[PDB]
C-alpha cells in the first residue's frame, strides 16, 4: 500500500508508549554524542510544540551524560527577526526547558542586509515567500555558527508529520545533525509533551512557521489544506478519505527531493 | 577492499570515454529538468575549474532543451566576498561559458551584517574559520534566492575528489538540487575541460575555496595535506601507497555526515 509503503518510510508506529519513547529518544542522543565526541547540542527554540519537546529531551540528555561523569551543555537560541509575536510562549518554553545556556541571535539585520544587496544587484525586490525561505536559511546559518563556535551539534524538529509533506525549508530549518523526533505523528508528540509535564499552552498551540512579514503566525494547515489530524490518522494507518489520501501522496512524491541528497545521474528515486 | 567500496559508492569509472561522459552528464540535465517542469538552472561561477565545467554543462543542456521547442535558461552568477583576487580568471570562464545571463551578487555586506550582531549578541567573534563557513553558506542562501525568485534549480559541483575528503560545507556549497559532476575524479574532469576547448589557464591553476580572511587563496591541498593526484589514483583504483590510503580512509568514515541526510535513531550507518 502507498500509505503502508510511507508508514514504514517514516518509521511510524501505530501506538507508541510515552514513557519508553521518551527514555530511548533520550538515549539516542546521548549515544550519538558519545560516538562522535561532540561537547553538546545547539537549538533553536520557537515557543511552538517540536522545539519545545525537542528542546526538553536535549537537556535530559546532556543532565544524563554529566550525571555519568562526561561533560555535555545545551544552548538553547531565541531566533527572532526583530518582534517576534508569541515571544511570551518561547519564554514559557525556555522555562519548562531550563537549558544549561539560553541565547539570542536578532537575524532581522542580516536578512535586511541580504534583501537590500538583492534587489540592488538585480532591480527586483525578494517577494514575501522568498524572503521567508531567507530568514529560515539564516537561522540555519546562526545555529551552525554557535554550533561551530561552541564545539556542539545541531539538532533539527522534524518529525513525521512535517517530512510526509515536505513542510521545511530545504537547507533551512532542514538543515541540521541529528533527529530527534523522527517517526512521531504530531499528536504522539502531544502526547510524550503531556507526559513530560508540559504547559497545556505549548501543546494545544497552533503550528505556526511564521515565516511571512504579510501575513503572521499563518497556520500550517491553512497554508496545507489538510488538516494534522487527518494527517496523523494517514500516517498512523487509520483509513481516511480516498481525498485525503490522494492529496497527501501527491505531495511525498513531489517532495521527495527533500527527504534525499542531491540528486545525480547515478539515482533512481527522482525517476 | 576499502578503496574498491569507496570508489562504488561514489559512483568512480577507473577509465572514462569523454566524449560519452559529456553527452551523458548534459543528457541527465536535460532528463531532470523535464521530469520536474523546472525552467533552468543557477550556478556560482567561481573562475576555479568545477564551477567552470559545469557551467559549461548546463549552457549546453539548455541550448539544447531550447532547440528541441522546449524552453528552459541559464544563469551564471559571480559570488565575490567584496573584492575576489583572481577576479581575472572569472571573467574568463564566463567567456568561455557563454551562460545566457550572467549576473553578479556581492555577499560581504551579509557577511558583515551577520558578523557584528554575532560579537553584539555573544560578546565572542567569529573565528576566520568559522566565518569562512557563513561566506559558504551565504553564497547558498543567494543561490537559492535566485532559483526562488526565477523559477530555477540550484546546480552543485560536488565531484568524487571533493567527496572522498568531505572538502565542502555543509548546507553551504554542499547544499544544491542537482548534481552533474558526480563520480568524476580532479583529473577526469580536467580531460573533459580539455575536450570542451577550456582554456588552459582554468585547469591549470591550484584548488582554493578561498574562504579566508586571514590567508585568502590557501590551496586545498595545504589544507589536505595530500595532492590532487594521489586523491585520484586512489580513486582510480590505482596501487597507491600505504600512507596515502591511510590518510584518505580516516577523512572518509570522519565526513560520512557530510554525505548522508541527518542521523536518526533508526539509521545504521553512523553506529
Ligand atoms: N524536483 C526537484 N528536485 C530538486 N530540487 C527541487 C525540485 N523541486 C524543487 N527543487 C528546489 O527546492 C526549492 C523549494 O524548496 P523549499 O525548501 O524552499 O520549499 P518551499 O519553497 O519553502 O515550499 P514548497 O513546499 O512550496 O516548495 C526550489 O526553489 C528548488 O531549488
Ligand atoms: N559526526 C557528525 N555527525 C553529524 N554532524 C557532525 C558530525 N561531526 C561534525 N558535525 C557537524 O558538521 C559541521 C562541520 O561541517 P562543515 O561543512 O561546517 O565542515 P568544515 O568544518 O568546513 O570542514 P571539516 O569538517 O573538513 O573540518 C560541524 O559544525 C557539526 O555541526
Ligand atoms: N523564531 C524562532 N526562534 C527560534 N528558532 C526558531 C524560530 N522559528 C523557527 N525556529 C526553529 O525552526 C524550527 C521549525 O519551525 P516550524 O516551521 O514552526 O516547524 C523550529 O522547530 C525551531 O527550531
Ligand atoms: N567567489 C565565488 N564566486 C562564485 N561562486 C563561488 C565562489 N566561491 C565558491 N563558489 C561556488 O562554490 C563551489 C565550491 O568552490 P570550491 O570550494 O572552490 O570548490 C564552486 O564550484 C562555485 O560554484
Ligand atoms: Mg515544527
Ligand atoms: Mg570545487
Amino acid at each position: 500500500s502507498m500509505q503502508e509503503k510511507i508508514m514504514r518510510e517514516l518509521h511510524v508506529k501505530p501506538s507508541i508508549d510515552p514513557k519508553q519513547e521518551i527514555e530511548d529518544r533520550v538515549n539516542f542522543l546521548k549515544q550519538y554524542v558519545k560516538k562522535t565526541g561532540a561537547k553538546g547540542f545547539v537549538l533553536g527554540i520557537s515557543g511552538g510544540q517540536d522545539s519545545t519537546l525537542a528542546g526538553r529531551l536535549a537537556q535530559l540528555a546532556v543532565e544524563s551524560i554529566r550525571e555519568e561523569g562526561g561533560d555535555a551543555q545545551f544552548i538553547a537560541v531565541r531566533l527572532p527577526h526583530g518582534t517576534q509575536q508569541d515571544e511570551d510562549d518561547a519564554q514559557l518554553a525556555l522555562k519548562f526547558i531550563k537549558p544549561d545556556k539560553s541565547w539570542k541571535f536578532d537575524i532581522k539585520s542580516t536578512v535586511s542586509a541580504f534583501s537590500d544587496q538583492y534587489q540592488q544587484e538585480t532591480g527586483d525586490q525578494l517577494t514575501d515567500f522568498n524572503k521567508g525561505n531567507v530568514k529560515a536559511r539564516t537561522r540555519m546559518i546562526a545555529q551552525y555558527a554557535i554550533g561551530g563556535q561552541e564545539g556542539l551539534l545541531v539538532l533539527g524538529t522534524d518529525h513525521a508529520a512535517e517530512a510526509v509533506t515536505g513542510f521545511f525549508t530545504k537547507y533551512g530549518d532542514g538543515g541540521a545533525d541529528l533527529l530527534p523526533l523522527t517517526g512521531l505523528t504530531k499528536r504522539q508528540g502531544r502526547t510524550l509533551l503531556k507526559e513530560l509535564g508540559a504547559p497545556e499552552r505549548l501543546y494545544l498551540k497552533e503550528p505556526t512557521a511564521d515565516l511571512l512579514d504579510e501575513k503572521p503566525q499563518q497556520s500550517d494547515e491553512t497554508e496545507l489544506g489538510i488538516s494534522y489530524d487527518e494527517i496523523d490518522d494517514y500516517l498512523e494507518g487509520k483509513e481516511v478519505s480516498a481525498k485525503v489520501s490522494e492529496a497527501l501522496e501527491k505531495r511525498y512524491s513531489m517532495t521527495e527531493h527533500k527527504r534525499q541528497v542531491p540528486a545525480s545521474m547515478f539515482d533512481d528515486w527522482w525517476k
